């Protein structure tokens, strides 16, 4: 299986109990590409960081997860950590 | 088959555990047009969000069951949900 | 042969587990038409779908028969079944 | 055949699961008039709604199962469902 | 010929699988009038509802087989059954 | 069905979890009419706004559940909410 | 015949399921009076309560069967049934 | 059929989750009557209030149910339910 | 015999309790081909993983109920376990 | 001599004991052309496959036995024996 | 006779109710040698392991038997009990 | 007959599910005196302590049984429980 | 059999529900060597450590079973595990 | 039974949530006689008060228990309950 699963977790594990919230309800809202469904905010607005990871590698794929992650991630400003998620998931 | 089922599994989905609880006590009290049962309260206060759905299509109909799901989250407060419910269902 | 010994089928078998017994229940006190019989008690309580649908058809004509199954189906409130079955038997 | 096994059944499905369990245990010690048996510890301990139900109406007439089911739901605080009770089962 | 023989089937026809065991193993320590024999254990154990009501008429006499079976339904608690054995034999 | 379940959800709602506990305290040893029974303390310490509607309902009823509601709530303070209960309860 | 056969039923038939198991599995190493035999372990495992009543009353003697439940029952802590069951027996 | 097993519930339905773990443990040392068994471990920590007054009433009797539970309550400190309880089951 | 009966099995083996319910849900509902029956709603909604695999290559055929399988795993959204579904059966 | 006896034979065989209810069930009401009889309750009830077998072929004939045991099949659903029953009859 | 009976048993009785189910449904699929029958269908969703063993060894050989049975469970992932199994059959 | 089998039951009863689970998993890999069988996981990992105990006193004899028990018991951390078991067998 | 099965649990009780759940989720995309399975995702969400273990022990022999648990609690780092993991299971 | 059980527990509720998580922590740490398992960290640091006595006096025995609660206590300073324990063990 791809790694692309991990990555995304030590993305994840580096936001507060503030940061993941925000980072939660940005994905509410974030434009996503034809074909794909967005998480149900029940089930959203609740979850951890863990199950968070799992939910975004399982409705979207690894590549397009990572890539959505990164742009919510540099979209509420924080750029290291989205950087680093790049950086991993390229090569 | 109609597919109003799956408009309510849609708008039930988006809702917290805590605002699914006032869905449930809502449903107890709302008015029913004649000839439609009530749901027992035994079984009410302890269904999750799937089984809730299927036992609303399944006692009312479908045109009923989505009016009556509309008409309680307009009641409720939630006026983004029902207004999805209400455009998916009409067309 | 007639076939409203399938349109029951077709609607006793879209009951859960917990339905069926609440309409064995319901079949021991729903009031009856002169000239019919009543099923015992200690058969009633132990048929499946099948035996239930068999001995509905035998003991009750077809046409009363249908009739009886609607009646108890829309009394418990289950009136999907109850509906589809109306349209089944009717025409 | 009397109505009162379904009057008894719609008082004993608007009760949780939590008190339908302090419902067969205050069972087990209300006082009962002379010539009249008690149930079983055995299975009174198992027993759900529906089987609560056929149960007391077998054990106990129709007019006494309705008058000890209601006095018994009145003693646990329940007024609400012994007043339903009540209505149908007099009148 | 006596058509008590019928009201003894009405009664042991509503006993589902279980209790009629608990007849069947009353039937061998009931207290039994002076000039009447007792069913053997042998056979007692393995008859069905029909063969039982055709025994019980063939040892017992017409109303003392009706009264030996309202005695042991009341005993063993049904109330219900044994009412309706009364009402039916007595007139 | 009575309305008044709704009315008390509203009343029970628009105070803080700071007063929400003081209410449930002043709830255990309010005088209570004659008849009715009191809700115990191990559930009464634990339900939050809803499941303390639902338990006033049905404990008491509609009628007398609204004027308790609304003499404890003046018996705290609050005499906003207590107002906006019996403006609702009265018409 | 001697009515001890009934009081060990009600001994046996107000104790739950999971309690039963237990009264079986001690049955096996209980001590016995000389002269009387073990019940085999294969019949043992599987019987119900009247099936055990029927093998505990012919296996022993009416005194001495009812003497080994009472003390069968005591010995697994149950001392109300144990009670009742000597209060029977005795006189 | 005494009315203790009614008293037991009323005691142990005033205190909260966390004393009802208190009481559950201290159940596990408190000295005993000769003759008396102890619950066992593996049970005692996992029934509700409910359960636990039925296992009370089972392996002690009425009075010394009520009794130890009156000595274990006053133990834990909490006074007036002990006293509630003494009152109830005295006289 | 084919094949596609266990990459299906593979596909709903690796859905938790949650989205599995949701599937056997939206099952229900889903739009059919001419000629292929609908799954009885009462059976459908107590299988597990093992019997809604058997049921599914039963009604419908290799192809199609892996076609099925793959479209109603889209419409809620698991596209990762449809995009492995489809590499399994399609080649 | 024909061999669809064994075609119709490991068809029947390769559905459950569940299954073989329906299809015997369904065979009391299939519409049949003129000049067939139709199986007796009395023994279509109780045959179990190798039997149904010996009196499909032997009330039809073998042709139309298996467009008829092919078209019950499709009918109740299964359409994965259906297709291979028709396969093997058909050449 | 040979001893492969009893390898084969000591494997299928080694795993759970859970992946026994697995066992049979994959028993269905997996590709067979020229010459060897298919198990029914109907018969085998029903048996337990030891029926499973010896209809294992009847229908496919010693030696084939063994290492069919080695395959399926190397395929549905439990690599103990198949080298456990291997090493008692090829020496 | 020996007793052994109550002192082993009375240390299986006095530990929570948790530590029975826990109990059974050790049982798979303690180290086995020569001559012993070991018992199958297929049956292991789902019975209760009834069953247990029994299963222990049938495959190892009283001696070695309790011995067993009483090492696997003090392995997994229990000092309690173990050192009761052997003051209870060793005299 | 060996003692494998002992050291991965004494790994797996010294780290919290937290952790758990991390070790659950590396557990699904984490390398593995050819020849073996992957755990299903649907119940390794769900398993507790006892089941973890066994599932481990189970899928991948005992050297390989604890090679990928010290490996993958590494991969998250705690070292201190791994290391005892690792003592434990070379000698 | 020992009442070593309950002065520990006066011991540890007289520790606030803050040192009562020190103590949890320092139990991970104490040398331990020979002999004696200790405390996994997946419970040590979950369990409340109650847990914890319960599992101090079952993993060691009253004495021992007791004495290394009271080093463990005057090892974090607490020097009034390590005394007050200490009066209430030895006499």
């Amino acid at each position: 299986m791809g790694r692309a699963r991990d990555a995304i977790l030590d993305a994840l594990e580096n936001l507060t109990a503030e940061e993941l919230k925000k980072f939660k309800l940005k994905l509410l809202s974030v434009p996503l590409r034809e074909g794909y469904g967005r998480i149900p905010r029940g089930a959203l607005l609740s979850m951890d960081a863990l199950d968070l990871t799992d939910k975004l590698v399982s409705f979207y794929l690894e590549t397009y997860g990572a890539e959505l992650t990164a742009n919510v991630l540099r979209d509420m400003g924080l750029q290291e950590m989205a950087g680093q998620l790049q950086a991993a998931t390229h090569q």
